[PDB]
């Protein structure tokens, strides 16, 4: 399901020690900016590669 609301919640790292740096869709720009994930908190919008982010958040 391309362009899902899960990509609209911005980065969701949570309060849990800092551990999985990745990317999130920057709805200021138009692409996946980088962010730092934590460990056990927040929704999702966790995208490893920028393409992979735009495939689901910006459409394939």
């Amino acid at each position: 399901q391309p362009l899902r609301k899960l990509c609209i919640l911005h980065r969701n790292p949570g309060r849990c020690y800092q551990k999985i740096p990745a990317f999130y869709y920057n709805q200021k720009k138009k692409q996946c900016e980088g962010f730092t994930w934590s460990g056990c908190g927040g929704n999702s919008n966790r995208f490893k590669t920028i393409e992979e982010c735009r495939r689901t958040c910006i459409r394939k």
